[PDB]
């Protein structure tokens, strides 16, 4: 659903590594540099990760409990200021754009007209960053 804070495609669940990492040894894929973890699940999800290059997007902002349109820009990597879960660091495979973000917002879905392309991973001042999931799926 629109409010689910993760992506569920077939039997794969995509989530923020910093909010998983507990059963990390049971996961199927981990990208430490991208705050991403993927694992097998027993139910089938209906999300779909496309392989487009869209920048016209929309995302779920948990603390506002609503969706916001957003224009995102790709970044192979980018500096990310310290937080409550990650200290100052460079993160990779990002999508950034302007919009609200507060602690607890990670996992929120970012979608383009084709499907889900990311999940919230970080928030700065007036900007929000997402993991570009298109980079972890075969076309
Ligand atoms: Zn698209």
């Amino acid at each position: 659903g629109p409010s689910d804070m993760y992506v569920h495609v077939g039997n794969l669940i995509y989530r923020n590594l910093h909010l998983f990492n507990s059963e990390m040894h049971e996961s199927i894929l981990v990208s430490y540099s991208s705050d991403l973890i993927i694992y097998r699940t027993n139910t089938v999800g209906d999300d779909y990760i496309p392989s487009c290059d869209c920048t016209q997007a929309t995302y779920y902002c948990k603390h506002k409990n609503r969706y916001f349109p957003i224009t995102v820009t790709s970044h192979d990597w980018y500096e990310i200021q310290e937080s409550e879960y990650y200290p100052k660091h460079i993160q990779y495979n990002l999508l950034i754009g302007e919009g609200p973000c507060e602690p607890g917002d990670c996992g929120g879905k970012l979608l383009c007209k084709h499907g889900v392309i990311g999940i919230v991973t970080a928030g700065g001042d007036n900007h929000v960053a997402f993991i570009d999931l298109r980079h972890f799926h075969c076309a």
